[PDB]
C-alpha cells in the first residue's frame, strides 16, 4: 500500500521504520512541518546543559540518510494542513515555496504529537522547549547575550530538567510556579526532595508565583517583586497538534485528542493515530488513559506496523502510565492511575521507607515506596517511589506486577535478587505486602 | 504452643520474631550453638574489608535485647544434639558447663543452616568464614601476623566477595579454584568480567588448581607450583548441619537435607524445617529446588509463622532461584533453572547487548541480558544479566514475570519507566520479546 505518515519523530519515524522492516515494497512518505526528523526529544535539556555535546546524539537521521538506508521519503518543512479522508488524500503546505498540494494514500498514520504552550508575552528573551530548532535557538541566545541569570517557569519534568541543566552549565536559574503542585505525576507529598535539592544548591524558587509584566530584562511578578533576568524558559504545559484534523471525519475528543482502538485505528477506515495525540485506556483498570511519553509512542509504532504489514492479531492491551524523572541526586517514579484518578476507587494506601540497600554498605539512602490498592479485589492501582537509589527498579517491578494483575498481598512472594549492595532479604516490595495484612 | 527453635540467625531468629508478632502468649525459646545470635552473615566479607568498621552493623540483637523487646528466650552456646521426636523433646548441650538436658516443645522449628567445608589440612593459617566468631578470628589473625599474601580458595560468590574485600584492605590475594566453573549460578561465558576485573588489578588467579600440601606457610599446588602465603581462606562449599537429626524419624535426602512440603513441614508432625537445610521445588517448572539464600530463609520464616499462629492457608509456591553478586565494578545476576537443569527442557535462547541507559547520557556501559525459553510453551525458564549498571533491575523484573509464568513474547508489552538516565523507550527486556521471533 501507499503509506503516508504525519510527523517524523518518536511515533512517526519509528512506525515508518518498523513498516519497512516488514514490507520492502510499499512506498512510504513522511511529512514533517519543522526542520528536523528523528531528533532526540528527551536529550534536549541535556544538550542545553552541555552534558550532550555531539550533535550525532541530538539527531538520529537526516531525510537523505533515512532514504538511503530505508527507502522512506521524508519531506521536512512540509506541514499537513488538512485531511481529505473521503478522497483519501492529505493537503500539504510546502513551507519553503508556500505552495500546497494533495498527496494520496492507501494508509494514513497520524503522529503529530503536541506543542509547548506559551504565556503569550511579547518578549525577545522568552523561549519554549519542544524541538531541536528550539534547542539551537536557546544555545545561541545564551552565547550571544552572555546569559547568566535565567528564569524557569513551570515545575513539570521538562522544566525541572532544564533547570538542572542550566545550573550545571554554570548559569543562575530561578524557578517559579503558579501553585505549589510541582511534578504532578508524583504524589504531592513525595516531592519535597525537589525543594531540598534547590535549597542545598542555593537555587532560588518561588511557588504561587507568576510573571505579571515584562519590559526588556525587567521582570515584574504577581507577588509584587521586580527583578532582572537575561532569559526565560517557559514550561507551562502542552497542547495537541490536532487543529489540521478538525475539518475531517476523524473523531476528536473535546480536548483535541484522538480516541483509538487497540489497533490504534481511528473511526475512519485506513487511518491510524499514535503517540501523544492518541488516547486509549488503562491495562489494569477499566478507565480511559492518555500517556504522552516515549514508551507508548514506540509501542504503538510497532503495533501499527504489525497491523499494516505483519500480524494483525497483535493488539494493544492498555497503558500502565509508568513514568520517571531525575532531579539532581533524586529519582521520582510512578506507575498506575494518576493521583486524581484514585477517587474513582475505594482504595487503601500502604508505604515503607527504608535504605535502598544494606545500611552497613556505604552509600545508602532512604527509599520511600508507596502502593495503593483496591479494597474490593486487592488489585494494585498505583505505586510511587522516591529516593536517591533504587526507585526505578522498584517501579519497573511493580509495573510487571500490574501487567499480571497481581494483588497487593502477593507482593510477599516476590523473590528479589539479594546481596548487600542491592536490596534486603525482605525487600521494600515484600514489606508492602506484609504491611497490607 | 510452646515453640522451640534450633538456630538463631536468618531463619530461626526471624521465624521466632514473626511468630511473636502474631502470638503474644506462647513461650518461645531458641537454641544457638555458638556465641552470637542474629549476626549479619552477609555483612561478614565487608567486615574483613573494614568497609564495615562498627560491630553494631554485624550484630542485630543480643539475647538480652531480644528478650526485652520480644520476650523470646535465646540461649547461646547451647547446642541441640538430638531430637526426641516421639516424646517431643530435644536434647541440648550447654557448652559452657558440658551438662545436657531435655527441652519440651509443642512445635519444633529447625533452622540450623549449613557449615563451611574444610579441605582437612592441618594448618594454623587456614580459615573458613561462616559467622562472626570466624570473622573476629580472621581480623585478629591478619593484625597479629601482619598478613600480606593471602590465598583465597574457591570461586563461589562468597569467596569472590572475600577476595575483593581483602584487596581493598591493602592485602594481596591470589584466587584458586578446583575447576573453571567460577560463580556457578551464572552462565559460564557471562562470568568473564570477573576474570577481567582480576586481570585489570594484577590479582593473580589459577583455575583447575588445588592445594597439594601445606608445610607451614609453604603451599604446594596440584600444578606443581610452590608459593608462600601468610594466610589461607578456604571457601570450598558447605554441608548441612543435620548430624543431630539422623537418629530421629525425620526424613533426610542422601545429601543430608530435609525435603519439606509447601507449609515447610517435615514428614514428622509438629516439626518444621526452613532455611538452608530445607529443599522444595521450583515455582515455574516441576523440578526439585534447593536455594540456600537469605530471601528463602526470610520467606519460609513468615510462612511458618502464619502456619503456627496465623492464617494457615498461606503456603509456599516454590522457588525461582533469584541470585546476584557484585564483584568490583560488575553486577552478575540470574533467575530460574540452573544452567545444568536446562537440558530437561527443549529450549531456545535470546539475548541482547545494549547500553544500560541512553547512549548520550554519561556513565553508560553495555548491559548483556540473556533469556531462555521453553519451545513447547514459550515460557521463560531462566534469565541472566551482567554489567556495571542495570543488571539487578532487569533480573528483578524478570523474576516478577516468571512468578506469573509470562511468556518470552509478552516481554514486548513490558511498560518500562523511561528517561535517559534509566533505560530506553524499547528497553532490553522489550527487545528480548521482539527478538524472540
Ligand atoms: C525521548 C523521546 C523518544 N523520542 C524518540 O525516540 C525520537 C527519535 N526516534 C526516531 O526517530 C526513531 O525511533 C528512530 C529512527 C531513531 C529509531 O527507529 P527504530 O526504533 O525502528 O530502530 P532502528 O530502525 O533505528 O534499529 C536499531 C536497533 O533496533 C533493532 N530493532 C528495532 N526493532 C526491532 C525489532 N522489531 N525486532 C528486532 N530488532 C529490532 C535493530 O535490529 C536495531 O539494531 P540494528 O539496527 O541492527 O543495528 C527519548 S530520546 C529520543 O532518546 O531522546
Ligand atoms: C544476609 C544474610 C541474611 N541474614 C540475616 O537475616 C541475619 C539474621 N536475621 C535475623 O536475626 C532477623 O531477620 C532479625 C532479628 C534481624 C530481624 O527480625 P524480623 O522480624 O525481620 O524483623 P524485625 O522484627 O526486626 O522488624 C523490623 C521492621 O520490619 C517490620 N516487619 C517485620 N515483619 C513484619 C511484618 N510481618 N509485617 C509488617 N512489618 C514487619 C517491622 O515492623 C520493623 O519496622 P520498623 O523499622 O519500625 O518499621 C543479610 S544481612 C542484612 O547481612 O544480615
Ligand atoms: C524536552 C522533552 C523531554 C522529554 N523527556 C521525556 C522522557 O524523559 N521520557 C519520556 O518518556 N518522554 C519524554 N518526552 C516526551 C516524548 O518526547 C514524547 O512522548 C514523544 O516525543 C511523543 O512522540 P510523538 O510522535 O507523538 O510526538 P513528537 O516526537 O514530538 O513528534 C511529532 C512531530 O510531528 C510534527 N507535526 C505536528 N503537526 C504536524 C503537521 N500538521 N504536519 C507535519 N508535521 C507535524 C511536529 O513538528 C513533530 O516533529 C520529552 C519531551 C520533551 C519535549
Ligand atoms: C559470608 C556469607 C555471605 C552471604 N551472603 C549472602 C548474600 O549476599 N545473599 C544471600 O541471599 N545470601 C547470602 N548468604 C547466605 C545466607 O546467610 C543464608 O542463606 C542464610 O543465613 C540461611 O539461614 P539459616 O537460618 O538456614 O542458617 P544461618 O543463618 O547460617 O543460621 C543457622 C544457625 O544455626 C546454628 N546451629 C546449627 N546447628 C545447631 C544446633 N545443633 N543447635 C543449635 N544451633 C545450631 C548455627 O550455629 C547458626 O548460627 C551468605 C552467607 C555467608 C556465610
Ligand atoms: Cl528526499
Ligand atoms: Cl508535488
Ligand atoms: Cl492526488
Ligand atoms: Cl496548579
Ligand atoms: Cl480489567
Ligand atoms: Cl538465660
Ligand atoms: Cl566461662
Ligand atoms: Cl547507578
Ligand atoms: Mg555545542
Ligand atoms: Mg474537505
Ligand atoms: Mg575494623
Ligand atoms: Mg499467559
Amino acid at each position: 500500500p501507499k503509506i503516508v505518515v504525519v510527523g517524523a519523530v518518536a511515533g512517526g519515524a519509528t512506525c515508518a521504520s518498523q513498516i519497512r522492516r516488514l514490507d520492502k515494497e510499499s512506498d512510504i512518505i513522511i511529512f514533517e512541518k519543522d526542520r528536523d526528523m528523528s531528533f532526540a526529544n528527551c536529550a534536549l535539556p541535556y544538550v542545553i546543559g552541555e552534558v550532550v555535546e555531539d550533535r550525532r546524539y541530538a539527531l538520529a537521521y537526516t531525510p537523505e540518510k533515512f532514504y538511503d538506508r530505508k527507502q522512506i521519503t521524508v519531506k521536512t518543512y512540509h506541514e499537513v494542513i488538512a485531511i481529505n479522508d473521503e478522497r483519501q488524500t492529505v493537503s500539504v503546505l510546502n513551507r519553503k515555496t508556500n505552495e500546497q498540494f494533495e498527496e494520496s494514500y492507501d494508509k494514513l498514520i497520524l503522529s503529530p504529537g503536541a506543542s509547548a504552550n506559551s504565556l503569550g508575552f511579547e518578549s525577545d528573551i522568552t523561549f519554549t522547549l519542544r524541538n531541536l530548532e528550539d534547542t539551537d535557538a536557546i544555545d545561541q541566545f545564551i552565547k550571544a547575550n552572555q546569559v547568566d541569570k535565567v528564569l524557569v517557569v513551570g515545575a513539570g519534568y521538562v522544566s525541572l530538567e532544564v533547570l538542572e541543566n542550566l545550573y550545571e552549565r554554570g548559569l543562575h536559574p530561578t524557578l517559579i510556579h503558579r501553585s505549589d503542585k510541582i511534578n504532578k505525576l508524583m504524589d504531592a507529598d513525595m516531592n519535597q526532595p525537589i525543594l531540598d535539592e534547590l535549597d542545598k544548591r542555593e537555587i532560588p524558587y518561588r511557588l504561587n508565583e507568576e510573571i505579571n509584566a515584562i519590559n526588556g530584562n525587567e521582570i515584574t511578578f504577581k507577588s509584587g517583586k521586580v527583578e532582572h533576568y537575561d532569559m526565560i524558559i517557559e514550561g507551562v504545559g502542552t497542547h495537541p497538534n490536532s487543529k489540521f484534523i478538525e475539518s475531517s471525519n476523524i473523531k476528536l475528543d473535546r480536548k483535541g485528542f484522538i480516541p483509538v482502538n487497540d489497533k490504534f485505528e481511528t473511526n475512519v477506515p485506513n487511518i491510524y493515530a499514535i503517540g501523544d495525540i492518541a488516547t486509549s485506556h488503562y491495562r489494569h483498570v477499566d478507565l480511559p488513559a492518555s500517556v504522552p511519553l516515549a514508551w507508548g509512542a514506540h509501542r504503538a509504532a510497532s503495533i501499527v506496523a504489525e497491523q499494516i504489514a505483519g500480524n494483525d492479531t497483535i493488539e494493544f492491551k492498555g497503558f500502565l502510565g509508568n513514568n520517571i524523572v531525575k532531579f539532581f541526586d533524586y529519582t521520582f517514579a510512578s506507575v498506575g492511575v494518576k493521583p486524581n484518578e484514585l477517587k474513582q476507587f475505594d482504595y487503601k494506601m500502604v508505604e515503607v521507607t527504608q535504605g535502598a540497600h544494606a545500611n552497613y554498605y556505604p552509600g545508602n539512602s532512604p527509599l520511600h515506596l508507596r502502593v495503593y490498592y483496591d479494597t474490593s479485589n486487592r488489585q494494585i492501582l498505583r505505586a510511587a517511589a522516591v529516593g536517591k537509589e533504587g526507585a526505578d527498579k522498584r517501579i519497573d517491578v511493580l509495573s510487571m506486577a500490574m501487567m499480571n494483575q497481581l494483588t497487593v498481598d502477593e507482593l510477599t512472594e516476590f523473590e528479589v535478587a539479594y546481596a548487600p549492595p542491592y536490596s534486603h532479604p525482605k525487600d521494600l516490595i515484600n514489606m508492602i505486602g506484609y504491611k497490607a495484612k
